[PDB]
């Protein structure tokens, strides 16, 4: 490890003792996109292709973190495969009042009501295209860029929210993200995609994103089947399962365990990977899932793989172990894939609906 036991037992331990959630966050932001970050190879075996695109590995940063688009450079330097930006709203809004971001530290879990605070499309528009052709540079060398779009609080029409999002940021994006899944804010859910397709397809080609839809592992049976349903008759390009979860499993410790919002980290893990396995089988196995939710180790990272997921995001887990988490997931992984005899990560995607 090296690094990984100094972050993990001292440093990440004493800033959370001497700085909020908030603040925290606040100042990993900065510092990321500074570059300021620790000083892992990448190997073929953690290579994956899919929306169209080459993952150079499969653990990306999950939304939430680099929500305005200031550290994308910084999070490939971390290591990440990809990097997911966002939620981006349409117009700028402040969020819920603070204090919003809770931690759970006995539990690994973090509570979070942020409200969408987004600096808006226009701000993030700007953002994205003075890097816009370092980006393209990236995307080519595999480390690919994903943009989650949101909805305004006050909005009166949810889609159109969506669509601007599409026509606005979609051409700076390899991927999009409709994020229908956050606890802070059937023909319908048709309604809503096949106008996001549309505004997408009337992108030029060079600029024209894959479409992902985000869900919540709160869902009903009724809902994952009418998800999997709309998903594969409209022909969406994947899955991103999960967000947080507005449940409290038992056995939480945490003091704060009862504050309204998201609960994420390990206790979202189990939850989150049932999810992908019934939404993997649900669509019969041809709906690339990025799996997420309290992925800290290989294991994890490698049973989401297995239940489904073609690629992984993690976000709480770099809140208590810090950058080196990135390089310690794809170790572990990489030597789970060899101890259980998958040639690649590729090989590994569904596999336990096989066995
Ligand atoms: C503080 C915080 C903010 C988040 N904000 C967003 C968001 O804006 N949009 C989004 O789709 N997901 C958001 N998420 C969810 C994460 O992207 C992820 O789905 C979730 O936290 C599970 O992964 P994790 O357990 O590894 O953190 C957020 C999560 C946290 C903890
Ligand atoms: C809620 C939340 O977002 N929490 C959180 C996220 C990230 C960090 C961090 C960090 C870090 C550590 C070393 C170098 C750099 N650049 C950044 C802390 C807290
Ligand atoms: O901004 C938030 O509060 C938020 C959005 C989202 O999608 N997920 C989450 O846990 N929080
Ligand atoms: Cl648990």
């Amino acid at each position: 490890t090296g690094d990984e036991r100094f972050y993990a037992e001292h440093l990440m331990p004493t800033l959370q003792g001497l700085l909020d959630p908030e603040s925290a966050h606040r100042l990993a932001v900065r510092f990321t996109s500074l570059g300021l970050l620790p000083r892992f190879q990448d190997s073929d075996m953690l290579e994956v292709r899919v929306l169209g695109h080459k993952f150079r590995n499969p653990v990306g940063i999950a939304a939430g973190f680099d929500k305005h688009g200031e550290a994308v450079d910084g999070l490939y330097k971390m290591g990440f495969g990809f990097v997911e930006i966002g939620s981006v709203t349409p117009k700028p809004q402040e969020g819920n009042p603070r204090p919003r971001v809770f931690r759970l530290p006995e539990d690994q879990a973090v509570i979070n009501r942020y409200g969408f605070n987004s600096h808006g499309l226009s701000v993030v528009e700007h953002r994205l295209r003075a890097r816009q052709q370092k980006q393209a540079k990236l995307t080519e060398d595999g480390l690919p860029l994903g943009v989650n779009l949101g909805k305004n609080k006050t909005s009166v029409d949810a889609a159109e929210d969506y669509a601007e999002g599409v026509r606005v940021l979609g051409p700076l994006a390899d991927y999009l993200v409709v994020n229908v899944s956050s606890p802070n804010t059937k023909a319908e859910l048709r309604r809503l995609l096949t106008k996001v397709l549309q505004e997408r397809d009337g992108l030029r080609r060079v600029h024209r994103p894959a479409v992902l839809v985000k869900i919540a592992p709160d869902l009903t049976s009724q809902d994952k089947e009418d998800i999997a349903s709309v998903v594969k008759e409209l022909g969406i390009d994947g899955l991103i399962v999960t967000n947080t979860t507005v449940s409290r499993p038992a056995g939480l410790q945490g003091a704060l365990r009862s504050e309204t919002g998201g609960l994420s980290g390990k206790p979202l893990r189990d939850l989150s990977t049932q999810t992908i396995r019934e939404m993997y089988a649900l669509t019969q196995g041809r709906v690339p899932i990025i799996g997420v939710g309290g992925v800290s180790s290989g294991q994890d990272a490698l049973e989401k793989i297995r239940a489904g997921a073609s690629l992984v995001q993690l976000y709480t887990a770099l809140t208590f172990w810090g950058p080196p988490v990135v390089g310690k997931v794809k170790r572990e992984l990489e030597a789970l894939l060899k101890e259980q005899g998958f040639g690649g990560v590729t090989d590994a995607i569904g596999a336990d609906h096989r066995r």
